[PDB]
């Protein structure tokens, strides 16, 4: 779990720029420099502030505490001091692992303009650090300032409450939190200042502290290592609640093979395989194509193979709503495709009415009065919600552990791509694939402070997540420019960190409307099924594609390529992309199975049951609209009339049960794996 490692001691010394561009209106420029270091968020230095200078000359030195196992970068950057703020001319970001210590360096930063710095990493005889540490990512040791009281302003910079302000005269207390490499100092007013040196233990302290006008108060200091446990865990292996989940799942997988596989005997739990569902993208379209291919799954009597059961975007809207019936892959699915049916349907111009975009902003001060950012994503939450239900919906991720409890659904895996990193969220624990940095869904939102609960937030309702996980729109045709004009001037009147806050990384490891990098709308939800400890051996992968129905696959390779993971080689044929069919096989030979099932009309126009001859009466039925203008199942496109739905949900229901026999065929392969 931890780690202990000593800093070092880098003294860097600011000598001289050369060329610094002027001030405007032929005035010399009246020049500093600043220093932060990325691993010391608080904390500045500053040098004096010389007077109408081109080539200013400071020399003067600073000192930090550097953690060799974290990656420390420091950004230097000269200012021209206004009389405004202060305009920057010149920044540099310097990783110092390149410093070597004892050698002295002396370096020369460029980006005409010149600066020169000399440092010098000098050993120390401080204890070491106590760090836990992911080998990704990286807790630094903490410590916590007890302050007992016998308009009071505590400022203490580098800690996770900059300053508290507090205006009681009767046994009050404060805590802070900062790390404990940190050089810096507590200051107190009504500015006395007591230092606080780093890696020391800490002793008692009473300062008084002095009215300005009448008698002074007192108070009592200590440092102290912090009493909080890590509430994130660091680590690149499955939870326990997963694991616990995946024996309770893995029985109801070999009672449900051994009917539909007909089998010899019973399975012990080390031979069953493990079938992922592997879901990608694409609005409403995705949604209702995927509550086909689950039904047919469960016709089949093969859905409670499946132990894994992963989506993006549009994928997630069909999940959510199953999974907060805490049985669905029991009881059928006709019901659930009616509801989704029905509110696709329902025409949208009432969900952009003043009357509930009042209940939106209304909730927005509600959300904003608590401890709450604004964000857009957060209003995409509350009308996606409002198309996708008629009305608001009390439910939460945290919830759907209902639905795991005996083994009997899937373990539901929701993958978002961020500001680019993979964050998977089950309603087991969620979190950053690369950092295996993880919380549980309740504490999703809550404060976080180097790996440490701060403020517990209540868990949000589950739509504020789908609209992360399906979100359009930047952080900035006709039909809706239209329900953009009546919402801008409904919403007229009117930062945002995450769980990993604090935490660093150890050192060895035009405008626009909407999003348009295309990692957005073009991927599989793969990064879910080959997460370290998950081992799945058959995947089903549905793609709802209405042209390069092979590229998330593709992606996919791609992902495992760089990651020594094995996976069996896409490589359609040409005449494959041109025409694909119902379902296609890949496959190194420890690599997963793949059944890849392309959204096409293909036998489908001629069949309307698997093996049975399309009647003339319901030729209609295999016509289905999936190119050439006028398709209603555009990404753009949130109502789709009641036929419509139809046709695309028997064509996914039967593409996947026209293919039964690959499906069953790649079943008893797994199987012989082992
Ligand atoms: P996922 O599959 C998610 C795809 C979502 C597509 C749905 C499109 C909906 C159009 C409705 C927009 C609502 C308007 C919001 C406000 C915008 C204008 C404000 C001025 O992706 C991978
Ligand atoms: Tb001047
Ligand atoms: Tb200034
Ligand atoms: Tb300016
Ligand atoms: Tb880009």
């Amino acid at each position: 779990q931890g780690e202990a490692s000593t800093c070092w001691q880098l003294t860097v010394r600011v000598l001289e720029a050369r060329n610094l561009r002027w001030a405007d209106l032929l005035s010399e420029a009246d020049p500093y420099v600043i220093l932060q270091l990325s691993t010391a968020p608080g904390m500045k230095f500053k040098t004096k502030t010389l007077t109408d200078t081109s080539h200013p000359v400071w020399n003067e030195a600073f000192r930090f505490l550097i953690q060799s196992q974290v990656k420390n970068v420091l950004e230097l950057s000269i200012y021209d001091e206004d009389s405004t703020e202060d305009d920057i001319c010149f920044k540099v970001l310097y990783d110092i692992s390149e410093v070597l210590p004892g050698k002295l360096l002396r370096k020369t930063f460029s980006q005409e303009e010149e600066l020169d710095v000399e440092f010098l990493m000098e050993e120390t005889s401080d204890r070491p650090e106590n760090l836990i540490t992911n080998k990704v990512i990286v807790a630094r040791e903490l410590s916590c300032l007890d302050v007992h009281l016998d308009e009071l302003e505590l400022v203490l910079k580098g800690s996770y409450e900059d300053t508290q302000t507090s205006f009681l005269g009767t046994a009050s207390a404060f805590r802070f939190h900062y790390m404990a490499a940190l050089e810096t100092e507590l200051s107190g007013r009504l500015y006395l200042t007591v230092p606080l040196r780093p890696l020391t233990i800490g002793k008692e302290v009473t300062m008084d502290v002095p009215a300005p006008n009448a008698p002074g108060v007192r108070l009592q200091l200590k440092a102290e290592g912090c009493p909080e446990e890590l509430a994130v865990h660091l680590g690149f292996n499955l939870c326990a609640e997963e694991q616990a989940f995946l024996s309770r799942r893995k029985q109801v997988v070999a009672k449900a093979l051994k009917q539909a596989l007909q089998l010899d005997r019973d399975l012990q739990e080390d031979e069953v395989p493990v079938v992922g569902i592997m879901a990608t993208g694409g609005g409403a379209r995705a949604m209702t194509s995927l509550y086909g291919h689950l039904l047919a799954l469960q016709k089949l009597g093969l859905l409670d193979c499946v132990t894994y059961f992963s989506g993006i975007s549009g994928s997630t809207w069909t999940m959510a709503h199953l999974y907060g019936d805490p049985e669905w892959s029991q009881r059928d699915l006709e019901g659930p495709i009616r509801y989704a049916r029905e509110h696709l349907a329902k025409s949208k111009l009432e969900v952009f009415s003043p009357e509930r975009l009042a209940s939106y902003r209304r909730e927005l001060e509600l959300r904003a009065e608590q401890g709450h950012p604004t964000t857009f994503v957060d209003l995409w939450a509350l009308v996606l919600e409002s198309m996708l239900h008629g009305q608001v919906m009390d439910q939460k991720l945290s919830g759907q552990r209902a639905a795991l409890e005996r083994g009997q659904n899937p373990l539901p895996l929701y993958l978002s791509l961020n500001v680019k990193e993979w964050v998977e969220f089950s309603p087991y624990e969620v979190g950053f694939l690369k950092y295996g940095a993880f919380v549980p869904p309740e504490l999703f939102g809550s404060e976080f402070f180097m790996g440490r609960l701060m403020r517990r937030i209540p868990e949000p309702r589950i739509c504020f997540l789908e609209a992360i996980w399906s979100n359009i729109f930047s952080l900035n045709e006709a039909s809706w420019l239209q329900p953009g004009t009546a919402l801008a001037q409904a919403f007229k009147g009117f930062r945002s960190p995450n769980f990993l806050q604090g935490l660093q990384l150890h050192q060895d490891y035009e405008p626009r409307l909407c999003l348009v990098d295309a990692a957005y709308f073009i991927n599989t939800s793969s990064p879910s099924m080959f997460r370290p400890g998950r081992r799945l051996d058959l995947i089903l992968s549905f793609d709802y594609s209405l042209s390069a129905p092979f590229e998330a696959l593709q992606q996919t390779e791609l992902y495992c390529r760089a990651r020594g993971l094995p996976f069996p080689r896409v490589e359609p044929s040409p005449q494959d992309q041109h025409q694909p069919r119902e379902c296609h096989l890949f496959s190194c030979p420890e690599a997963p199975i793949l059944l890849h099932f392309p959204l096409v009309n293909a036998s489908f126009k001629d069949h309307s049951a698997p093996g049975v001859q399309r009647s003339p009466a319901e030729l209609q039925g295999g016509q289905v609209d999936l190119t050439g203008a006028t398709c209603p199942y555009t990404l753009s496109n949130m109502t789709y009339k009641e036929e419509d739905f139809e046709r695309l949900l028997r064509l996914s229901d039967y593409n996947v049960q026209t293919s039964q026999g690959a499906i069953l065929q790649a079943l008893r392969t797994a199987l012989k794996h082992r």
